[PDB]
């Protein structure tokens, strides 16, 4: 009967050294040093510099502290156990160290989850985004409490054993540390639940969040503020406007301009032409000048040219223009009209506002976010009557100064063209953090759900291969904590500044 008994009696002193022990050691030591130092720096940057103290960065500090815990405690024990195949610490640590590992996993996952949630409101629902440092402190304490409470079961089940259970002879060369379960099926439940809780579900939810985030952020990387600025224009706006109107063949007046595709139902030139017809009566039409620029279907080009022929203060341009002359136009006219129906970005508003042109535009899409109070006139889309009223309001305003109004336009457009860059880069960094985490913990999660549920990894030569696989998976799990500070290095100048500050 006694095969295991006797073959262990024979083969127990059969120590087999591995060829690349020094490689594994070098790997874990590199990780130890890099992770420890880098997470120290991540904490110090936020703790010294007041401008680093953002909710995002507080959660990142939590991540780094969990990483430091793991690096300080569990990495050495894993190295020793993966080198010697024996548990060289006490029975108490056999419970404590795996407990701390599980808790750190929990904390890292929950912290990434709140980071994703905060960014999700801030980007996808900015009006509902009520977030402060008080909320973050409370949330972090809750994360730690829940993580500590929920991983007590592992600490309970870990045990240090050696010889065969139920064996009279207790002679041994070493003892090991593994999970002791009195139930033969509930372990499957535990490890399934903890695969799903600590990995699957939170990663899927954060994937949803970041999909929606990056979909709100596509195509939003600002305008070239170094090209769109008055610095390359000559003279004063008065002389520039006089000169433009003289080149086109008009006397000085309040100039409105539209540039865009002659599209019916999108860029809204039809609405502008109809509003020009509405204003062709009245009395104040004589004080106004309009320029209409673009290309499209024959109907709208023809109707624009008809209005040009009818009225001497209306000019139409279908020639192909350089970006530089568009710049000069924006810095010469008085207002710009954007009668679009579905404008999703509003690059025209930004480009024209950085040059001082005041925007009159439909209250749709990106425009509503750019054009605020004290910096433009907003109109119900598709209504040429309200557009005519807006033009008349612009005229009444033009009988005054407007200079500070244009400077406000400039400030707004420059701040908006730089905030979305910051959003884009922050989101990129956090997505990369999440990806590194999700890959680092994929192998070992798969291996545990297989070992603990679908009976495997216990037979034939599937015992040396298993050794190699788990050794690598452990190392990778720990390399996570060296990787995250490296991400922070490369993808945020705000941390690079303070990594330099230390030397
Ligand atoms: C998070 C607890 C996890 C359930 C651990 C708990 N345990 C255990 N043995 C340990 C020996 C040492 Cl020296 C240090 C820590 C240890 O933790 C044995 C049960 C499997 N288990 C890992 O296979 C496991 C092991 C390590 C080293 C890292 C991650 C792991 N991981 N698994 C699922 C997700 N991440
Ligand atoms: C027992 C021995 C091996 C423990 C070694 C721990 C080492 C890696 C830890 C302990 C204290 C740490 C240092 C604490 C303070 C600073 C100052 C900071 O401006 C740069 C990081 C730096 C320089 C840390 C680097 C990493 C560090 C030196
Ligand atoms: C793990 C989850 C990571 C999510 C990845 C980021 C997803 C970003 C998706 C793209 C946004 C879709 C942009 C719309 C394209 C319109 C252009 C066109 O119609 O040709």
């Amino acid at each position: 009967d006694y095969e295991d008994e006797f073959l262990r009696y024979l083969w127990r002193d059969y120590l087999y050294p591995k060829q690349y022990e020094w490689v594994l050691i070098a790997a874990y030591v590199a990780v130890f040093v890099v992770a420890l130092v880098g997470n120290t720096l991540v904490c110090l940057a936020v703790w010294r510099n007041h401008h680093m103290r953002t909710v995002t960065n507080y959660f990142i500090v939590n991540l780094s502290l969990a990483d430091v815990l793991v690096t300080a405690i569990c990495l050495p024990a894993s190295l020793l156990v993966d080198i010697t195949e024996s548990w060289l610490f006490g029975h108490a640590l056999c419970k404590v160290i795996p407990y701390l590992q599980a808790v750190s996993v929990s904390v890292k996952v929950l912290t990434l989850s709140f980071i994703a949630l905060d960014r999700w409101y801030a980007i996808c629902h900015p009006l509902l985004f009520k977030s402060t440092a008080r909320r973050a402190r409370g949330s972090i304490l809750g994360i730690w409490a829940v993580s500590l409470a929920i991983m007590v079961p592992q600490a309970a089940v870990m045990e240090c054993s050696s010889v065969l259970p139920e064996l009279a002879n207790r002679t041994r060369l070493f003892s090991v540390c593994d999970e002791r379960w009195a139930d033969d099926l509930y372990p499957k439940i535990y490890h399934s639940c903890f695969f799903i809780v600590t990995y699957l579900a939170p990663l899927g939810l954060m994937a949803m969040a970041y999909f929606q985030i990056f979909r709100k952020l596509w195509g939003r990387q600002g305008i070239d503020c170094s090209f769109w600025n008055e610095s390359y224009l000559t003279g004063s706006r008065d002389e520039r406007k006089k000169s433009l109107l003289s080149k086109f063949g008009m006397d000085e007046g309040v100039t409105f301009m539209f540039i865009g595709r002659f599209d019916r139902g999108q860029k809204g030139v039809d609405v502008l032409l109809k509003a020009i017809e509405i204003l062709s009566s009245k009395k104040e039409f004589q004080e106004m000048r309009f320029i209409i620029i673009g290309k499209g279907d024959p109907e709208l080009e023809g109707w624009a040219r008809s209005l040009e022929e009818k009225h001497g203060n209306v000019k139409v341009i279908t020639e192909m223009l350089s970006r530089e002359f568009v710049r000069e136009l924006y810095g010469s006219v008085d207002f710009v009209i954007i009668p679009s129906y579905f404008e999703p970005f509003g690059l025209v508003a930004l480009e024209a506002m950085c040059l001082g042109a005041i925007p009159i535009a439909s209250a749709v899409g990106g425009l509503r976010d750019i054009i605020t109070n004290e910096t433009g006139i907003l109109v119900k889309a598709g209504d040429p009557g309200e557009l005519a009223n807006a033009i008349l309001k612009a005229l009444e305003l033009s009988r005054s100064d407007l200079s500070k109004f244009r400077e406000n336009c400039k400030k707004r457009a420059m701040s908006f063209s730089k905030q979305m860059r910051a959003r884009r880069k922050t989101a990129k960094m956090l997505m990369v953090v999440l990806l590194v985490f999700a890959l680092c913990y994929l192998p070992i999660s798969v291996l545990n759900i297989l070992k603990r549920v679908f009976g495997m990894f216990r037979q034939a030569s599937d015992r040396e291969a298993v050794y190699a696989c788990f050794t690598f998976s452990h190392w990778l799990v720990y390399a996570n904590s060296a990787a995250n500070p490296i991400i922070y290095n490369f993808l945020s100048g705000k941390f690079r500044e303070q990594f330099k500050a230390a030397f």
